[PDB]
RNA sequence: CUCGUAUGGCGCAGUGGUAGCGCAGCAGAUUGCAAAUCUGUUGGUCCUUAGUUCGAUCCUGAGUGCGAG
RNA sequence: CUCGUAUGGCGCAGUGGUAGCGCAGCAGAUUGCAAAUCUGUUGGUCCUUAGUUCGAUCCUGAGUGCGAG
């Protein structure tokens, strides 16, 4: 049936570079899945693949959103889906590339459609959702469908809110909605994971930040600051739209010697991003696709043509030819990356909550752990210990008085 | 979503035995997938799991077909499908068990519906399908849609015929029909493969044949012979319905000291069956389900409870709990069975035909190899060699004639 | 003692010029027969020995094994 | 050869009773913000040393190291 190739991996691994090679070799068009590359201009910091390096290969769902808009999952689901259909009905093979692996969920119905589910929210309902209270909306969720509230921490406002929002608009318990999800892969998809040891990568990711400024990043930064300014925007705005990009918010303090710091801070955010990306691919993506993925070692660039190019072409060739892949699925070196221990084994299965009646956070609320394993990690934490001691001593001082 | 557990494996591995344990533990009902256990009575030779060993667990699509009927794929697809639906709408989890792994294809749309595709075959069309000629129906296929004819040998009458039959009833090239198949798994299925080293198994399969007669197999054999008789049936009938079962046709010659031979011949057929079953599971089933299967070592029965019972329960438990399986998927010992080299690597990919203009079979037709690899195997065969020599020597007597 | 046979794991051909078939075995196939079906392929040097002959697995002699007498 | 100053990976506080803050780091989460966000958490017992006091990072005196005319 209609095939679809997807390329995943961390930043600066050659995803775009590969995507092009395959596109040419197999007659296809690229579809960006990077949540930040969907915005207008600002190519240097948003690291868009230059045109004179696309061999004319068509690109979709990329650079079209106005800095005034707020892109998101569904916006991608509809857009990415159209590109697929369109590319397919033209005898071409789609190729989705990006670092926002979260969006990839659309490729296998891992979402909840609440748009076609019209329902005028009630004054009572809304007043709860948009409540100014800290942990009140959570209690509401625990009340209606506690089997979903237990899968979230009482502080995960963004998510706890979403869940309740669903319960309202759909009038159906979100927990149930999930148990009923089919979660089946859409289209005969081929997941290619381009990977590279963290050390070598981190180095490249750093240098690619240096000559990233040399190419005139500061110009795009000031530009972004001009728009940021003349708009009365506060730093807390850097949690929406383009304002989330890694390459702007980091230099905000340099916009009130020290610019050098904003650069380091940026190099760090990038580093962390790459790390969180692997974690997702290993604990979220792979487990979701039952492990039907193929690794490509791009650690030693001096090679690439062999480890990435050829291998990717080899697998893709058998793939498109509508045949069972004979390739090893993973080179000896990265073999353990697809192991159960490195993947589904790490996923949290115990959701029972625990509230330490002795420890409390800066927000005043008492610490609440999820899962017996971590509940204990906390009990043995110096935090809990140091606090359990001061508590005992205070309680003891009185014992002595008597 | 609606889960479905399936248990595959060779004969005498404990599939039924396991199916029951799971059924109880997880509240489910068994669905037989054995093409021979679907017939009436004849339990000893058809090895039906005894009732007083089913703990009252419901069984479906098993023992209901009259010896006068001819069960087949679709017949199973509809029947198996109903049981699933029915079991599901009752809060129960279906458990399909059997050795006819071929039928399992229904679990992931690996067939072609040609019943709802009514079309009065033409006198010209029919005269070709039911042609008395040896290799004429094949030529017709090569004419219309040669891309499918090349995937079959010109002697595979049963299949070449079906392909052409499809081309007619559907008026759509069968080759195309396949390239368009989605081949997606139906229901959240869990494939459990109960395996056992061939040697220990072969031993059990043999003794299993001895006390199989002691339980009164000959009584069922004579019974089958009574019906076989008084019906003017010839041995060539043993290619249809129950007549295919392993436990009857083998004793036909003993029905015109020598019975001992018919028993050996049976132990062999069973042995071969077990071998062909593994080959299917490794080269057909697994490759088709992308390798989403879990092995259970039942080689050392003294264990079972640990390697089979517990493990199966552990995996099934996480499965039914709608959670990503944390189990290893394969015990160190049988690890290599799920390797690419032992599976998709063996599947034939080269379909180019080759006709040895020198070698010919008993039917007169010239040998035709499929796949360069095997084309060569033939060229170096003693058959081809011995024949190429007599041919040269005879031609060398022509030069001497000048 | 009569007359017979002695070929790859087993059951069988064959020819005065250095051997095939079936079965098992191994392997590929499998989209209404699948416990069925199709297809490809590895094994011996024709029991030992002395001769006849240009040359013997096949012809004669003997030995040995086995077969019904 | 007289003054300063050294506390977890880095950067800096600090009470006489056996230690913090910021970063990193490590871990769990993710079904309309995901380059985001939520959550949990490992590292040192305070340069070494003589003592001063019931007691020591925090007091007194040496020595090590760096910086300072
Ligand atoms: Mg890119
Ligand atoms: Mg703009
Ligand atoms: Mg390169
Ligand atoms: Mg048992
Ligand atoms: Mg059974
Ligand atoms: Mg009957
Ligand atoms: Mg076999
Ligand atoms: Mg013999
Ligand atoms: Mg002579
Ligand atoms: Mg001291
Ligand atoms: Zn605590
Ligand atoms: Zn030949």
């Amino acid at each position: 049936s209609k095939k679809v190739i997807v390329i995943a991996g961390t930043t600066g691994v050659g995803k775009s570079q590969l995507s092009i090679q395959l596109a040419q070799k197999f007659n296809g068009e690229v579809i960006n899945s990077d949540s930040m590359q969907v915005y207008k201009d600002i190519p240097i910091i948003t690291n868009k693949h230059p045109l004179q390096e696309r061999e004319g290969i068509p690109h979709h769902v990329m650079n079209h959103v106005d800095w005034s808009e707020e892109y998101y999952s569904h916006r991608f689901e509809t857009e990415c889906m159209n590109a697929i259909e369109d590319i397919h009905r033209r005898g071409k093979i789609p190729i989705v590339v990006g670092g926002t692996h979260y969006y990839l969920q659309t490729l296998f119905n891992k979402r909840v459609d609440t748009k076609s589910s019209e329902r005028k929210l009630t004054r009572k309902q809304l007043d709860i959702l948009e409540s100014t209270d800290p942990d009140v909306i959570y209690n509401t969720l625990v009340k209606c469908d506690p089997d979903i509230a237990t899968k979230y921490h009482p502080n995960d406002y963004r998510r706890v809110q979403r869940m309740l929002e669903i319960y309202y608009k759909t009038g159906k318990k979100p927990s149930e909605t999930f148990n009923e999800q089919k979660i089946t892969l859409k289209f005969d998809t081929l997941f290619l994971w381009l990977y590279s040891k963290p050390e070598p990568l981190f180095q490249r990711l750093d240098d690619r930040v240096d000559d990233m400024l040399e190419r005139g990043a500061l110009q795009e930064i000031k530009q972004l600051y001009e728009y940021y300014s003349q708009n009365k925007f506060t730093p807390e705005q850097c949690e929406n739209g383009v304002w989330q990009v890694i390459g702007f918010k980091e230099f905000l303090p340099w916009l009130t010697v020290k610019l050098e710091d904003c650069i380091e801070r940026m190099k760090t955010r990038t580093r962390q991003y790459a790390k969180r990306q692997v974690k997702w691919i290993k604990k979220m993506l792979i487990p979701d696709i039952k492990g039907d993925i193929y690794l490509l070692d791009a650690t030693d660039l001096s090679q690439w043509d062999t480890n990435a190019s050829q291998r990717a072409i080899a697998i893709s060739n058998d793939f498109i030819s509508n045949r069972p892949i004979k390739q090893e699925r993973a080179p000896k070196a990265l073999e353990e990356l697809l192991s159960k221990g490195e993947t589904t084994m790490k996923k949290l299965d115990d959701w029972t909550h625990y509230t330490c009646n002795v420890c409390r956070n800066a927000d005043g609320k008492n610490v609440v752990a999820i899962g017996e394993k971590y509940w204990k990690i906390h009990l043995g934490s110096r935090r809990h210990k140091s606090n359990l001691k001061r508590n005992t001593r205070q309680a003891d001082f009185e014992k002595w008085k008597i």
